[PDB]
């Protein structure tokens, strides 16, 4: 770290040419930072209790971190270059470098989202994507976007692609009152081109159906006969599918909310093989409709 | 000053170190410029945008906020850790007290994205996840995963999930024009292990059948005659289900640009129970499968 | 260059000065790259990371941006208010003007997460939610939402508003072992009011089933007979719709691994307008069930 005279500053300027290529850390209240090109690391902020106020302005004064983007381009000439607000850059081992990397007992994320709540609190929101059409008319908005790379400039290979994996905790979680996923507005169309399965399970004991229960098949195995029970709680729109495939014959009833519909009033199965589909419809239609054993 | 082996410039080290958290440089009329820089908890960025480059470096230039975290191990030594690149925490309640809380009217947010539209804008992306193997192989990915904490360790409890959910805004709301989620890729393996719920209505009068009834299942209902015309907008492949629960019979129409198909070129039902259930596919061709009334 | 006590540091304070107006640096190669200072914040971060500490103190040791919230309140008067922990606001336009903007070619994002992949790694995760309840009850949590302004204080217009949006790369991308959304908790529950749309072909030759084909309508056209196998990929909890468009016969042939099943042992559609709805149950029991052609 010393004046020296070099062309690199002009024909015959001077310059501070530390010689190292990881140039100064400098020192913030406890942690080298990074090159002098950066900025504090750790933010921290508490707010104070108010009512609601439900405006941009009024949740920025709230907010811990606030970071807006601008863009403005001439009417003449509307830009086309990608403007990102935020730039995650998650990187795993230096380029041109072949040294090192992460094992499978721990793992790299590009965002993590912890919610700590320990005192009595109504909701928390883990996300929000929020649209204002103010002025101008938007061709198209997409809240989610997934992107992969040509493999024409990256060589790599993936052995494993997982769009969104949700794991079972039924052991080591149990103070969950209720999971599921809504979806309030029709408008919204499932163009899945790909495949898909359902769960199944075998009966060989009475059981309540619940909501959660919608959809999966059915196998009643054993020798007595098992009893299906439609709960309260089942909500009109689902469907359920029973096969038998042993000599145990099944029996069906209903909460006292439902009356039970069907041709020929029909309240088992008629032998082995035969096909019962129950689909619920409002002010507790249950509707079964069987196919003969034959 | 002096170079030291930090270590966190590396598994070797040989950085240049600052012990003072600013640092200046004097310019040629002799008042200090800083090098570094500090931002507080607003930040504000002003982009004149130029053609369109599609180069991270360049799309970098253009970023309010740029955030890196590179991982580097020795080759033998591979890490095993957790890197998070970004780590967001919303605590509520100071810990060792359990005093107030957020009610209905406030929601504490983990993280809020929204946007104002005052120019005419091409499209609008809420997020992006893309990923470029460039060199090394990578075994699983994962867009979004979801975790919840094991009761051992949360004496707490969650009255209600939702991994999603999306309200109805029919009156809100009404410059909209399509709401969709695309899967343009047959090659995903969807694997379902939940319910699901199909949308139900009751036929009475004349209906023009579109994309968002699709895969429903329809009631017939009254005595009128009830006709369902499938308008141009129906792309092939979608499915329909019709139940004739009374004795108002079902007529079938198809718009020009199509042929109707079915059994014996039966074009409408035969009685009550008489379910039809319609298919469409390319080249105009829609199918309808006839169920006999008895 | 030494330290010095300067007011341009804030009241009082002290800097590192250097005398020159420009300061080089060498990197690897022995060029001279100049320090200099951008716009934004370019919080970066390069880690060493140490073994497996699955501690959240010890994770926020590796993260390059950590952001805390608390949000305590008095016990007898908890508060109502929203409050977020980062809040982003990207924006088109200045208020009160029109000039400008951004075609299609060009896009803002709003959160613009990456991953660039250059030694050997285990797992990424594009994100992750977390929930912890330590000690008290939460009543409701939503990982992710979606919420548009209403119409009455917006008075633009949106074209599409997608949820989800996945292209396809069957041409620039091949290098992908598999794509999958996996659910492996049975307890959830969904609730999908919107049109549902799958994916429907015509068979020309002999093919081979694969779990991204399943749930899916097939037609046969011609007069060749067509042999459909069962691959060995094939597991249990999926279905397929088979009907017989022409003469053609289809034939069905099943893996040695699983068992084939059916109401008379019928391997065939008798002939045209047929029903075949294959089911695979647990053990390999491959059961059709069968509808004539009539």
């Amino acid at each position: 770290a010393t004046y020296v005279e070099t062309d690199a500053a002009g024909p015959g300027g001077r310059a501070y040419v530390v010689d190292v290529p990881k140039v100064f850390r400098r020192n913030a209240d406890g942690d080298l930072i990074e090159i002098t090109s950066d900025a504090g690391r750790v933010n921290t902020n508490i707010v104070t209790a108010t009512e609601f106020l439900p405006d941009y302005y009024a949740v920025k004064e709230n907010a811990a971190l606030v970071v807006e983007n601008v863009t403005a381009s001439f009417p003449e000439n509307p830009s086309e270059a990608v403007i990102p607000s935020v730039l995650v850059n998650t990187l795993v081992g230096a380029p041109g470098e072949t040294s090192g990397g992460n094992r499978d007992p721990g793992h790299v994320i590009g965002l993590f989202s912890e919610t700590m709540i320990e005192a009595p609190c109504g909701t928390a929101f883990g996300s929000e994507f929020r649209v204002d059409p103010r002025r101008e008319h938007l061709d198209v908005y997409v809240a989610i976007k997934h992107v992969i790379g040509p493999d024409d400039q990256n060589g790599g290979t993936i052995g494993d692609y997982i769009i969104e994996q949700f794991d079972d905790m039924r052991g080591p979680v149990q103070n969950i009152g209720s999971l599921q996923q809504n979806y309030l507005d029709p408008r919204l169309v499932t163009t899945h081109l790909g495949g898909n399965v359902v769960n199944t399970q075998q009966l060989t004991q009475n059981i309540t159906l619940t909501k959660q229960q919608s959809g999966w098949f059915f196998m009643s195995q054993g020798t007595t006969e098992i009893t299906v029970t439609l709960g309260p709680d089942v909500t009109p729109g689902c469907h359920f599918h029973f096969i038998q495939g042993s000599a145990a014959k099944i029996k069906f009833a209903v909460s006292p909310d439902k009356a039970w519909y069907a041709k020929g009033n029909q309240t088992e199965t008629d032998g082995q093989f035969g096909e019962c589909t129950i689909r619920v419809y409002p002010f507790g239609g249950t509707v079964g409709t069987f196919k003969s054993a034959a």
